[PDB]
C-alpha cells in the first residue's frame, strides 16, 4: 500500500473509496507481480501472452466514474483477473462479468468464490449479455472500432458506460450517458488499452505507418525466398 | 465495346440489367460531370467536399452481388446522388435510404421524387432503420470500423448485407449472410471507401503522418 | 452570403470589394454545391476527378493581393469554373485565360459570355500566353515545381505575380514583384493546392513517406501476383 | 507428436536433452502462465512490464548451440524465471548468473534455492561478473548495441558466447568464438529479445516515429 | 583492368576518349582526395559542406552521351572542380559555365585559367546564360524540380540538353532533344544528384520525416 | 579569423585559449576548405567519403569540457586532419591519437611533424590503445552504440572521458568520469557525429523509418528484376 493512499484520497465516490481500501489486490495477482498491487500504479501489468491488467490508476479512475451504487446491475466486459470485478460487487447488487480467454476465465474462476453477486460469462464480450440484459452500468476493458452496440442497448435508459474507442494505438476513454440513440459522448481522455475480440471487434490490423512498414519489411523478408 | 456495354455484359442479375438500361444516370450528375455518365466507369466521381459517388463499374458489381429481387425490402445506407438508389426502386418492392449529409440528401431528394417506392431517411444511416426493422438486402456505400451492428440486426435471418470494413485507404468488401451471431463474410476484394459517420462510425481519423507532422510544425508557429 | 459580409470587410481593393459583392458566385457552381456559394468559404469545392476550385476565402486573399485595377492586362493560369476570371474582368481592361482540362475548358465556354474581355485559351498553362504577351499580373491556381518561367517572362517589368509553389501536399503562395532575374518573392503563406499539368509541371510523383509507403503496399501487393 | 517432444527430438547436446527431461519448467512459471509450460512452445512468455523469459523452441535452441558440458563455468546474463539457469546448473560444474532487475532477481532466487552450484547476481550483467573471470561459456537474454566486451573478455581463448546484436525489432542471433580481437561470428538467424540494460548497454530507446509524433501531439496540450 | 582503363573502354565519343586520356583529374582534387583521381571511380566525392563531384564513371558517360563535337558552344551548370570542364574544353570550341557558389568558384577558378575557350560566370545556373544564347549542348551536375526553362531555352532546336529531374533522393537522368515544347525525354537511368539552387531550383527541403520530427522534439525544448 | 574571438571568448580553460589562439587550423585543412579555418564555424567540413571533421565550435567545446593541463597523457579516438591533436599536444605532456582509415591516417602523417609529443596509430580505435594504457582523458569524435569499453577501461581512476553515444542519426555528447564501473554520465546536449567502427561498433545499419524505407524500395526495385 505506497500508492494506495494517493488514489483513495482521489476516490469521489464514497462507496468505491470503501471497496478500494478493503479488497487486497495482491489476492488476484499472480506471485511475480506481487510487489506491484499498490506500486507502479501507473503501470499496466502482463498476465497472458497478448493480455493485461489495465493501470491501477486507470481503473479506478475509470470505475469512480462509473457512478456506482447500491442495488445496481453491472455489466463488465472483460473480467481479467477479477480484481476490478470484486471491488464492483462490494458496491453494487449484481454483477454479470465476461471474458473471451478461456486461460483468463479459468485463471479467475476460483479467485472470486467469496462473493455471491457475480455471474462469470466464458464468451464474447462484444455480444455483452442478453440475458440478464437491464444493466445500469457497463464498463469495457479493451477499446473497440466503435460504440459497442450490444452493452449499448442493453444499457438502461439513463444507465451510463465507461469504454475505450479507438483504432490505433492510442485511443480515448468515453462515458456514455444513454439516451435513444442520441447518447451523450463525453472524452475523459487518451488511452492504451489492448484491442477487444469478437463479432463486433477489429477486421484488419493497426494501422500506423509504423505497423505497414514492418509488414512491408516482413513480406521482402518472405518474397526473397524467391 | 461501349463502356456502358462492358458493364451490361458482365450482369447476372436479369432485373439489374434491365433497370441499368433504362435509367438515365446523367440526370443523376451535375452539369460538371455529365460527361462521365457511361464515360470512364472506373472514377469515382466529386460531389461535395468529402464525398464521391461510387464508380459505375464497381456500384454495378456491387447491386448485381447483392442478388437483388422483385418484392424484397432493401435498406440502403448512404443515399449520395441517388442513382443506385433508383436502379434499385426498378427492381425492388420497398426501398428505405438513408443519408447523413443534409446537403447531399436535399440534392437527391428533387431526383428521387419520380420514384414512389423509395422512403429517404435524412439520419444517422449507421442506425440502420429500426421502424422497418426486417430487410432481405443492405448495402453500404462506405467503409465502416467493424461490422455494423444495426443494420445487420435489421437483416432477415438469410439475409445479405454488402459492405466495406476495414480502416485505412484501402478496405475489403464483405458479402454478409446473417446467420445469429456467425455471419459468413466472403471477401469480394479490395476497395478505397470514404469513412462511415456515424453513433457506430468512426471515432478517429485516417493515420497519416505526414499531416499529423505537417501540423505540428503549424503548430510550432507562436513566438511569445 | 452568410460569409460573404465577412471577407467582404477585409478586401483592401475597392475595386475588387465592388466586383466581389456584384458577380454572383452560385452562377459558376454546378447544382451540387449550390450552398457553397457564400458558405464554407475555407473549402476548396470539387469540380472534376482530381479537380477543385480554389477556397473563396483564399481566392479573394489572392485577388486582392493581386493589386488589380483599370486598363490592367491580366494572365490567369487554371480558368477552371471562370467565378475568379469573371471578378477580375470586371475591374481590368483585358484578361487572358488558360486551362489545360478540356472538360473544365467545356464547362467555363458558356458561363463568361456576360464579358467581352475574356480571352479563354486550351492549352499548357505553363505555357504561359505569349501572344498577348505584356501583362500587367498574373495569377496560377495550382501549385508549381518552381517559378512559372514563361508567364515571369510574359510580365511586364513591375508586374506583379502570385502563385503557389512546391513539390509536396503543402507549399507556400508567393507574391512575385518583376525586376530581371532578381524578383521580389514575398512568402504569403501555407497552402494546399493541386499541382500544374505541362512542359513545366511536376515530372515525378508526391515524396512524402506516405506516398513513398503506399507504393510499396501497391508494388508488395502485385509482387504477391509472382 | 508432442511439443515437449518435438523440442526434445532436436536437441544434439546429451545432457541438455537428459535436463530438459527432469526439469519441470512448471514450477519456474507463475500461476497464470502454467499451462504455457510445454505447451505454444514458440511464444516468449509475459513476466514483468517489459520481461519477457525466451521462447521455449529458442531458449533450448541457444542452449544446445552453446555445446554445454560438465565441468564448465557458464556465465548467464539475464537470469529471468530462472528455468534456462537451471538447465545449466543440471549441466554444468559453476554457473554464475546476473540479473538487472530486482523484482526479477528475488522471484527468481526463490526458485533457485535448490541448486548449490549457481551463484547470482543482482547487478549489471552488461559488466559480467569479472571476480570469477575465466569462463567457458556465455549466454545473454537479450539484444545489444554491440558485441558486449565484458562478457567476451572474460571468456577463454576458445569460448564461446552466444547472443543477439542489434538496434531494432528485429535482430540477429550471434554465436561467437573469442579469438584475440578478431572473433568469429556465426548468424543463427533472427530473433526478436528486449533491449539488454546497463553501462554497456543501449542509451536511446527504439526508434517508433508513430509514438515520437502521439507524445508531441500530447505535448502540445498547453494553452496559456 | 584498370579502373581508368575500364571507364576508357566505354568511351564512344572520340574525342572525349582523347581528352579523358590527357587531362590529369588529380590536378583538379584536393590534397586530401587525389587517392581517387582513377582509383573508387564510382564514388561521388566531397568538396564543400553539401558539394560533391559527381563519380568519374558517371560523369564520363554523362559527357559522353551528351555527344560533344569540335566547334560547339557548350553550356555547363554547375562548375565544381573543373575537371569535367576542362574535357570539355579539350573537345569543344567555347564553353560557358556557371557556377553559383563562390567558394567554389575561386577554388575552381584558379585551375580553369590555363584554358583560353572558357568563360566562367559566378552566378545562377538556373538562368543559364542568355548573353551568348545559342548553345550546341548543355549539362547540368544537379537536379532540377522540373524541366530547366532558361537553359532549355538557350538551346538550338535540335540541341541536346542532360539533366536529372526530380524531388527525392533518387532522380532520373534524362537526355532532352530540344523540339519546340515537345522536348523528347529518354530516361538513362537512375541517379542521385544534389538539388540545384536559384531562381528556378527548389524552394522546399528534401523531405524527410525523421529529421522533421527530431526538430519538432528540439523545438518542444521550453520550459516557461 | 571571423568567428575566431567569438569562440575564444567562450573558452574556461587557459591553456586551451591560449592553444587555440596559436594554431593555424588552415594548416590542417585542404585547399578547397581554406575559408572555413575561421568562418561558418557551426559546420563539419567534407575530408573523405563519408568522413568529416568536427565542427569547430563542438570540437573547441568538448575540448575546453575535457579540462586539459600541464603533463597529462591524453588518448584520442579519430585523429582525422590532426587539428585538435596540435590543440591537445600544445597543452598536454604526451598524447597517443588513433586513426582507422588509411588514407585519413596518410593526410595527417606530415601535418604534426612539428611535435614531439604525438604518438600516431593506424588501428581499431575501438580498442584505445593498451600499451601506453593509463590515460588522463580520452576525446572521441564519433559517435558509438555504448559507451567505449576499452578506452574507459584505459582511463585512470578519476579520469575523464568526452564522446558522443547513440544508435541514430543524432546521438548524445557525453562527458564522462570515471568511478569504478559506477562512472558518472553527463549529457552535454545532442549532437551529430559520423559513426566509428571497429570491433565494438555498429553491427546493423540505422534503423530509423527514414531509412527503412529507403530499403525497401531498393529492395523492391531489385525484386522487379523478377
Amino acid at each position: 500500500a505506497s500508492e494506495k493512499e494517493e488514489i483513495l484520497r482521489k476516490i469521489k465516490t464514497q462507496e468505491l473509496a470503501e471497496a478500494f481500501n478493503k479488497v487486497d489486490r495482491s489476492l488476484f495477482l499472480p506471485e511475480n507481480l506481487k510487489d506491484y498491487a499498490y506500486a507502479h500504479t501507473h503501470e499496466a501489468l502482463p498476465i497472458l501472452p497478448g493480455i493485461n491488467t489495465t493501470a491501477l490508476n486507470l481503473g479506478i479512475f475509470m470505475l469512480d466514474e462509473l457512478d456506482l451504487h447500491k442495488g445496481q446491475k453491472v455489466l463488465e466486459i472483460g473480467t481479467g483477473i477479477g480484481y476490478y470485478t470484486a471491488l464492483i460487487a462490494e458496491i453494487v447488487d449484481k454483477v454479470v462479468s465476461v471474458e473471451i480467454n478461456e486461460k483468463m476465465y479459468n485463471y479467475a474462476s476460483k479467485l472470486l468464490s467469496y462473493y455471491n453477486n457475480i455471474k462469470l460469462i466464458l464468451g464474447d464480450g462484444t455480444l455483452g449479455y442478453e440475458e440478464e440484459k437491464p444493466y445500469d452500468r457497463v464498463v469495457v476493458w479493451a477499446t473497440a472500432p466503435t460504440l459497442l452496440c450490444k452493452p449499448y442497448e442493453q444499457l438502461k435508459e439513463g444507465g451510463i458506460m465507461i469504454l475505450p474507442i479507438g483504432v490505433g494505438r492510442v485511443q480515448k476513454l468515453y462515458k456514455v450517458i444513454k439516451k435513444g440513440n442520441s447518447p451523450s459522448l463525453e472524452n475523459l481522455g487518451e488511452v492504451m488499452f489492448g484491442r477487444i475480440g469478437g463479432l463486433y471487434g477489429f477486421y484488419d490490423d493497426y494501422d500506423d505507418i509504423e505497423f505497414r512498414v514492418n509488414k512491408l519489411e516482413r513480406q521482402i523478408k518472405s518474397i526473397l525466398d524467391n
